């Protein structure tokens, strides 16, 4: 099956705790963006934190576009935005094609720098390891997972942990924002294992 790298991005949004020194334009931006559920979604919008989602989507797009620069293709991805116990964060799965594991660190470092400039007005987020490549173990190699990781680990999340998801993988397009479809794929995954 298709192989992917996973980068978890903790989403900064608090001007005191995460982004000291940022201008008013940040709060104005995240406060003014209205989100609507697509017709095919069955999510409860009241459980979705829009200001954080606004930052998350921008991070996702900037990350992917920068990744495409390195992969030199429209890389396949599955990105899931979640409200964790400590941080809102993105599980960013991007296919390995065109990106060697030894150079991934430098690439992701460059992507982080781009995020700081574009999304955060040059302000460094005060969150520990806010852009982290998932490793096999501490100090180990960059973890590589296949498509199965999606239905096995990401699709099972429900609201409010699950906040939103995006993908250009046809197999998961419907599942991204549909709990019933996620339920179907999770069931299918268990049956096959
Ligand atoms: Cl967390
Ligand atoms: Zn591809
Ligand atoms: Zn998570």
């Amino acid at each position: 099956m298709a192989t992917f790298y996973e980068v978890i991005v903790r989403v900064p949004f608090d001007v005191e705790e995460h982004l000291p020194g940022i201008s008013d334009s940040f709060v104005d931006w995240v406060t003014g963006q209205i989100w609507e559920l697509p017709p095919e979604s069955d999510l409860n919008l009241t459980l979705v934190e829009q200001p954080q989602l606004t930052v998350a989507d921008r991070i996702r797009r900037v990350f992917l576009y920068e990744w495409n620069k390195f992969s030199k293709q429209e890389s396949k991805f599955f990105v899931q935005f979640e409200k964790g116990s400590e941080y809102f964060h993105l599980h960013t799965l991007v296919e390995t094609s065109g990106i060697s594991s030894m150079v991934l660190g430098r690439y992701v470092s460059q992507i982080r720098a781009q995020l700081v400039k574009v999304v955060f007005q040059g302000i460094e987020p005060q969150i520990n390891d806010w852009v982290a490549i998932t490793k096999v173990k501490k100090g180990g190699a960059n973890k590589v997972v296949d498509s199965g990781y999606i239905p096995a680990y990401l699709l099972p999340k429900v609201q409010p942990e699950l906040q939103w998801a995006w993908t250009n993988l046809d197999e998961y397009k419907l599942a991204a924002l549909n709990l019933e479809e996620r339920k179907r794929l999770v069931a299918q995954f268990l049956a096959e294992s």
